[PDB]
């Protein structure tokens, strides 16, 4: 004998999220990084005026867990990518505020073009 009833919305925006992207035409609005012996995938820009930041959820520094329905916790720079040029139209790109590890790709080393 038990039950359960709606639960409202707090916060702590840390864990995975859910952020249906509409494609606008450039993309989602967001970049992405990662594909290094699989250490995981994370954006690196939000454009200005697109879903990714229109939508008001995803932001810069979240960490690209899947797209639509694709585990790409261990996928390449390529296949986080190739998800988003399989998707379509509605994007559910599920990511999860985590700048404690962007921190790396913050920093950014040297890159003598």
């Amino acid at each position: 004998g038990s039950s359960g009833s709606s639960g409202r919305p707090g916060g702590d925006a840390r864990e995975p999220r859910k952020i249906i992207l509409h494609k606008g035409s450039t993309g989602l609005g967001f970049n992405i990084v990662g594909g290094e012996d699989g250490e995981g995938i994370f954006v690196s820009f939000i454009l200005a005026g697109g879903p990714a930041d229109l939508s008001g959820e995803l932001r810069r520094g979240d960490r690209i867990l899947s797209v639509n329905g694709v585990n790409l916790r261990n996928a390449t720079h390529e296949q986080a990518a190739a998800a988003l040029k399989r998707a379509g139209q509605s994007v559910t790109i599920v990511a999860q505020y985590r700048p404690e590890e962007y921190s790396r790709f913050e920093s950014s080393g040297p890159s003598s073009g």
